[PDB]
């Protein structure tokens, strides 16, 4: 009863918050709302096709923590809107994750027009969908947390992810112009930016090709190596909970100093 | 290291989105002024008229393509256009959709419209621009930004998202073709007095001035004459050791 | 994945700067709390006392270590001193000075003090602990920061300007040193209610609460324990992956 | 006399106004000094000892232009403050270019107490002491404009410059500060930040080692190559001229590309 405010339960704590993770089925997503479910979030979790979350929803309450999926592909036209409502369905939605994204890698030549329309279609067009359904929801309650996750290439962009880095760096302007409007009602919205990580994205060449890899990571960033996907965790649970009280609009860049 | 040496682009040819009227008129006429050939553009056929009769009254040379940018592949036809007249060694990406709306007034028109004008013809020209500007091994892009790409409001949510896509694509594409002396920078301008803003500024001159007052260091709206010494900076020799970079022209910000 | 896994701090050593009071305080409660040995810090003995009493009525450990740090060499001999201590893991550099002063009003004296405190003791601190956290292979520095590092107000010219050093220090010395898991980072705080301000706000409410009600987007100023957060996580295993950055706790700005 | 608004000299000619450029006996200060002279500019010059400025200064009258030079090391206390009132003296300074600075490679476990002050008396001391007389003077006749020499250290700093990209960075940050409270007075101040330029500080390199410097610049930025000093001058012009009468506190970064 003495000396709370000080406490790691008190500063990152999540006991009677909901968490709705966007492709939390694997990768950073998955590592992420098993974090939140860690600090006492209930967690929404997320992927494209009925029970691709299954594994995560297991390890998640394993842990004694709770967890439920929706699924659904975020490209079809009104999909954020429509996950955004049925979640809310299940309880208020106090903090979301914007984790799912599309990339096809292109350089300008290669870029295509359906390619082009994809990655805007999930990247952009379901983020403004869910943020036009969840913020005003959030504001009515007056606490909300947006965990963006973008890239370094929203800052730093290279062509082989060309038309992705555009929508990376079009969605955190989102998360900017947002965060501005809502400070005031307590819900606050930031990205949290990873630069290379370990994930399934990348899970094949890590596992055909050592050498090259190794070689590749050593002098992409200071570090030299790739994240591991619970790398991220510390800092989304940072950005989801009281202890971000009085940030808002901002990036934190995970990328191993870059 | 006469002015005319530095900044002069006899014997280029530059294409200005959107010089009918405001910042890229002025930008068309200071480009024709240090010699270049222009071609200007606007949506409809004689729109850039004035800009052109301008352009030849100060003996400069200019003619017009037109062509509303938010059509499927307009982009790649206007390139495909001014090509067929000559190499287009300058291109400044001027022309923009702004559809004010905060998030809860963001309909998906109004976001489609403006992603197909701001991104989608942005990516359609410069992938049918870049190519021919590597080949001839030399080429400049001026795209028009906005402090919104930086430090965006609420009223132009969709808008201020498609400048922060552009500018990314200014970036990628920079560090791409920088080996090819193909340039491509971003002139992001703050509050600037154009017909965009007539309506507001007639329409309410004190809530303006006040608004105006506080805004930015300087207290004031920026002219369009005052973004051209950098639009000549980035079209011409003078930016040879610069790329991927924005200069912000926002009276202080 | 427990909050104790993630940001618990057992086993390790930190130092604080000015921890006798504020931010500083604030920090080093929480810091003690998640498991670290703090060695406290401020200008005179006794000054971190109450601290002191707090952490170790809550549970945890933490002695003092004080000094001037505006005097030649200060920064050396705090971390020597309290590497006699035990191993320091973590470093917060918290302490500053600033002495409000447009350009006009800058003196010599008044830009070496500010110069001395927040750049030399800062060099100073980093020279003798690097090279020791290099050597056990773990180490985390959170540079206290501001965001007049960043878009400066002339009344503090002075401070704002070493604050910009400060925090290019930080960057240049985390490239350096993160393959061997020694972390730089700055937290640089907005307006933060603070004994640094207790005055004014005494002294004009309404003055006050007019310029906080427009300064950044909550419309107020943050408390010194909502900067606790950001530290524990620049502190710990939590930010393993992240290295020469900034966290900007503004309240929107 | 019409059409005079869009003409390369109403937009960035000089006639009538006075540029101090420090450090202009060689280097980017010579050419930028140049180029300003070439604009109409009269050009004060400055360097170490007594005459160093003279063969810059007869390149400047060479084509047409006028200087004269002004002496003085700057690491001393007040060099900044006597610096500017002698060139006020000679005429109403309207134009400073802060070029000059001290440059002694370190990393931290080699930087000096020495160095460290020589560095921070020359990049800071100076710079503040000359804004400080400098800028009321130009606030006073309404105009003015501030080119400061600053450096890719200032913004992404490598630890073999570790001091001097430090002072770097408090120096653009003293630009900010004073573009802040001086543009409503048509007092303007901008960094000019260059990545690599040939010049004397690696002249002697080059020389001595062409493959190896020619595989390091390869990699260095994105041309692949240094800058040459001329090639500072285009910006300068902009930013010491009508041209930026909307632009100020900002930087203009010309680094190849990085
Ligand atoms: N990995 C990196 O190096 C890296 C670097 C920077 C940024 N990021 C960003 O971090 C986030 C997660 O990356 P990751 O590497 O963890 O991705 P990942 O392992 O490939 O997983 C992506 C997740 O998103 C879901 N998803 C993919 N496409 C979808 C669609 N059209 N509709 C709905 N859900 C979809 C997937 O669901 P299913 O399991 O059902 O397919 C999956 O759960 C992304 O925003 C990514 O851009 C990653
Ligand atoms: N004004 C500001 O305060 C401000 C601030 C920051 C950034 N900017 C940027 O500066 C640039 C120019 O702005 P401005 O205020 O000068 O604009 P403006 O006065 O409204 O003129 C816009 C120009 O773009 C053309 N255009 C508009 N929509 C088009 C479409 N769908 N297809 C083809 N052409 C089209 C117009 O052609 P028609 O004449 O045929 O209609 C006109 O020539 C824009 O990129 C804008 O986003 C402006
Ligand atoms: N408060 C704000 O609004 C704000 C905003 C942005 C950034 N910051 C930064 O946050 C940090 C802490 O600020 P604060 O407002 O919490 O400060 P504060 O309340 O004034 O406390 C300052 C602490 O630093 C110590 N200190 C001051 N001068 C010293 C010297 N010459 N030698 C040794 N120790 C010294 C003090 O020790 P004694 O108790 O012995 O005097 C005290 O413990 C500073 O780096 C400040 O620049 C503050
Ligand atoms: N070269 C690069 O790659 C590079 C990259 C980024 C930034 N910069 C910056 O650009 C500016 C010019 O660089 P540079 O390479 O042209 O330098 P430089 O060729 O070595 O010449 C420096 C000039 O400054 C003067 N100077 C040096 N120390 C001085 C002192 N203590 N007091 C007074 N004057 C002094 C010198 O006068 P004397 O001739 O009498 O010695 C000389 O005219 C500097 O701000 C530098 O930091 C250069």
């Amino acid at each position: 009863l003495y000396f709370q405010s000080m406490r790691l339960e008190t500063i990152f704590g999540l006991r009677g918050r909901t968490a709705l993770v966007t492709g939390s089925s694997r990768g950073i997503g998955a590592a992420i709302a098993e974090g939140l479910a860690g600090a006492g979030a209930h967690v929404i979790l997320h992927g494209v096709k009925p029970g691709s979350t299954a594994a995560v929803q297991q390890r998640i309450i394993a842990s004694g923590g709770t967890a439920q999926e929706l699924a659904g592909d975020l490209s079809e036209a009104g999909a954020g809107t429509d996950l955004i409502e049925r979640a809310e369905a299940i309880a208020p939605v106090d903090i979301l994750v914007i984790n799912a994204s599309a990339q096809i890698n292109a350089t300008l030549s290669a870029l295509t027009p359906n390619d082009l329309a994809f990655q805007l279609a999930v990247n952009l067009g379901s983020t403004v969908d869910m943020l036009q359904s969840a913020l005003p929801k959030m504001v009515a309650r007056k606490w909300g947390r947006v965990v963006s996750i973008g890239s370094i290439n929203q800052l730093r962009p290279k062509s082989v992810v060309t038309a992705y880095a555009a929508t990376k760096a079009a969605q955190h302007n989102l998360i900017q112009s947002q965060a501005r409007d809502f400070a005031g009602d307590n819900v606050l919205l930031n990205t949290l930016a990873p630069g290379l990580v370990d994930t399934d994205r990348n899970a094949d060449r890590r596992a055909q090709d050592p050498e090259g890899w190794d070689e590749y990571v050593r002098t992409l960033n200071w570090m030299g190596r790739a994240g591991r996907p619970e790398e991220m965790v510390g800092a989304a649970l940072f950005l989801a909970s009281e202890a971000c009280s009085f940030m808002t609009g901002e990036t934190i860049f995970l990328t191993g100093g870059y």
